[PDB]
Parts: C-alpha cells; structure tokens; sequence
C-alpha cells in the first residue's frame, strides 16, 4: 500500500550524472532546471553516488558547488534532497534541539509518526552523527508531561500489532473515558500510557469504541482536555495511529493554508516522503482537502523552489 514518489532511475549512470551537473554550473550563470530536472529524478541512494562521482571527476564537493551556485529557497530543498536518508531525520532533530528556544513542531511531527524500526534506526545514526544520546537531549529541552510522552514513544516501545481483543478495547475505551471527559481535570498518565504503548491495530479499534461510548472523537475530548505542547502531541499520535499518510497531508495544508508558507515544514515534509508515502499523502490530501496536493504548492510557491517541489510531488490529476 505504501507507496512513494521518487524511485531508483533505471539506466542510471554515476559519471554522466556528475558530468550533467557540472554543465550546469561551470560558466557564468547556473541552469537551475538541469539541476532540479535530474535529482527530483534521482533517488537519494543515486544523489550519494552521484555526489561521491563527481568529486572523482572534478576534485570539487558536489554539495558545496551547488551550495554557492544555488539561492534562497531553493538552494535549501536542493540541500535537503541531498542529505543521506538515513541521517534525514536525525539532522531535522538535531537542529529543532540546538539553541536555548526549541522547536516543538518539529520533535512533535517526527517523534510522534515514525514506526519503531525507524525511531531506533534515527537514535542510533544521531549518536553516531552527534556523539549525543537524542532522548537525553530531548529531555534536556523539553518539560512536563510533554516531555513525559515523547520519552515513552522514544523507547520505540509500542505494543506489536497482535490477534484484537474485544475485552481489552472495551476497557480502555472505558479508561481514556474515565481519564478525560468524566474526570474534573484530566489523568494524563492515563491517556499517554495508552495512546503512548498500546499497539496501532489495538488503539484504532478503541477509538472507533470511544465514539460509541462517549458521543465524542477521541481528537475533541483530546482538545477539550489538554492544550498547547502535550495537545498537539497527543493529536500528532491519534492523527498518525489512525493514518501516518493522513496525519502528515494535514501537516502540509497547514503549512501553507494561511497568508504565508512554513517552507521549513513544507521541505522537510516533501524531502522525508518522498521515497516512503507521499503517494499515499496525495492521496489522503486529496480525499480531505478538495484540491491536488499539486494545485497548492503551485498557489504557495514560485520559481525553481516551485518546479522542484512540483516535480518531487507530482499529481497534477489527483
Ligand atoms: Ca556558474
Ligand atoms: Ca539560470
Ligand atoms: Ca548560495
Ligand atoms: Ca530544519
Ligand atoms: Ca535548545
Ligand atoms: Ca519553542
Ligand atoms: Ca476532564
Ligand atoms: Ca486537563
Ligand atoms: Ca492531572
Ligand atoms: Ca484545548
Ligand atoms: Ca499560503
């Protein structure tokens, strides 16, 4: 079912690609298009062997010619294309860590809709990269029991998805609902030992229950019960158990709904995906938003920044 955009180019060739590349920029001026025409047409495996051939043929890093021949928006996107998959991840966390003010969104996002595989997979390439154990970074800058719920779903912990239990969904239906909109205040350990362990299959069945049960989706008590860091994080976990690919085609319409466009979350969204479940974000977007994912970053975009996205994500037809 999980589909992305960008795939291995068959008939690939290390050398002439380096070769392309460098066309393109020796001389005055640079040919954006040439550039953005290949590497949205080359898997992040190829961009590497790319990157590592032309060094070979020209003594020049790849990566640091186009960065000084490269502007703006678009020199960003480029960049991020360019970053090892396995480090991606690690990078974006890294960077929403350093300096005394943190960026939450970005934890939120990545912590809350990676697959345990993928999570230790990301803990370890960080202390590889960085020498720093990411929980205990994570800790250091974060508090309370948003910090609390990040660490339980860092331990890449959750429940395997198992033969389903009509008892056990009753009961922790039952819980969440004692936990939340019975209770004055809110047990939030309650709603983060659940929402944080139980399996994915498990948990999608209890919420189809909590409705049943308690009028309510289990996002609106979410939202009646808890706000700021520890809402959008539980809302983030929901929203990801119910559909990975859902949750982060409404991380891109929110990143360019209003007047301007979080291009830091529309890149870093596109750049991760691409080769995982953007097809199947296309989708979902599509499904819950009226418009092709296409038609919106064609609206919020423009010049080269533009075309790459667009040819990154593709679905003109959606
Ligand atoms: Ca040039
Ligand atoms: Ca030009
Ligand atoms: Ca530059
Ligand atoms: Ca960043
Ligand atoms: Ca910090
Ligand atoms: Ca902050
Ligand atoms: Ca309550
Ligand atoms: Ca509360
Ligand atoms: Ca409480
Ligand atoms: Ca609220
Ligand atoms: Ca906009």
């Amino acid at each position: 079912a999980l589909r992305g955009t960008v795939t291995d180019f068959s008939g690939f060739d290390g050398e002439a690609d380096a070769e392309v590349l460098e066309k393109a920029m020796e001389g005055l001026g640079t040919d954006e298009d040439s550039i953005l025409n290949l590497l949205t047409a080359r898997s992040n495996a190829q961009r590497q062997q790319i990157a590592e051939e032309f060094e070979t043929l020209f003594g020049r890093d790849l990566v640091n010619d186009m960065k000084s021949e490269l502007t703006g928006k678009f020199e960003k996107l480029i960049v991020a294309l360019m970053k090892p998959s396995r480090l991606y991840d690690a990078y974006e966390l890294k960077h929403a860590l350093k300096g005394a003010g943190t960026d939450e969104k970005v934890l939120t996002e990545i912590i809350a809709s990676r697959t345990p595989e993928e999570l230790r997979a990301i803990k370890q390439a960080y202390e590889e990269e960085y020498g720093s154990n990411l929980e205990d970074d994570v800790v250091g800058d974060t508090s309370g029991y948003y910090q609390r719920m990040l660490v339980v779903l860092l331990q890449a912990n959750r429940d395997p998805d198992t033969a389903i239990d009509d008892a056990q969904v009753e009961l922790d239906a039952q819980a969440l609902f004692q936990a939340g909109e019975l209770k004055w205040g809110t047990d939030e350990e309650e709603f983060i030992t659940i929402l944080g362990t139980r399996s994915v299959s498990h948990l999608r069945r209890v919420f189809d229950k909590y409705m049943t049960i308690s009028g309510f989706q289990i996002e609106e008590t979410i939202d009646r019960e808890t706000s700021g860091n520890l809402e959008n994080l539980l809302l983030a976990v929901v929203k990801s158990i119910r559909s990975i690919p859902a949750y982060l085609a409404e991380t891109l319409y929110y990143a360019m709904k209003g007047a301007g466009t979080d291009d830091h979350t529309l890149i870093r969204v596109i750049v991760s995906r691409s080769e995982i479940d953007l097809f199947n974000i296309r989708k979902e977007f599509r499904k819950n938003f009226a418009t092709s994912l296409y038609s919106m970053i064609k609206g919020d975009t423009s010049g080269d920044y533009k075309k790459a996205l667009l040819l990154l994500s593709g679905g003109e037809d959606d």
